[PDB]
């Protein structure tokens, strides 16, 4: 049975106006910015960037990935695509 969201776990994240991404949920570094209640840290495979999104928002990546992992025109998504499948836990910074 699943549990909550935690650091690590992969994602297809979705924004209003963009498709479906390839997303990790990431961890706060210490003296960092930590999300608003209820939101997690959601970083962007391929455009590397973080934004803070609710559940409703967040799709597991292995039941998702048949539907969500197809390539894609928008800016970085393809990159993103390689990244969570090949190397979703490294340092993007
Ligand atoms: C992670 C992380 C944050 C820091 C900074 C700079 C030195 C002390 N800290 S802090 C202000 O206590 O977060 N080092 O690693």
């Amino acid at each position: 049975m699943p549990h909550a969201f935690k650091p690590g776990d992969l994602v297809f994240a979705k924004m209003k106006g963009y498709p479906h991404w390839p997303a990790r949920i990431d961890d706060i570094a210490d003296g960092a910015v930590k999300p608003p209640p209820n939101k997690y840290p959601i970083f962007f495979f391929g455009t590397h960037e973080t934004a803070f999104l609710g559940p409703k928002d967040l799709f597991p990546y292995d039941k998702s990935k048949d539907k969500y992992g197809k390539p894609n025109k928008r800016k970085g998504f393809n990159e993103g695509l390689w990244e969570i499948q090949n190397n979703p836990h490294a340092s993007y910074s």
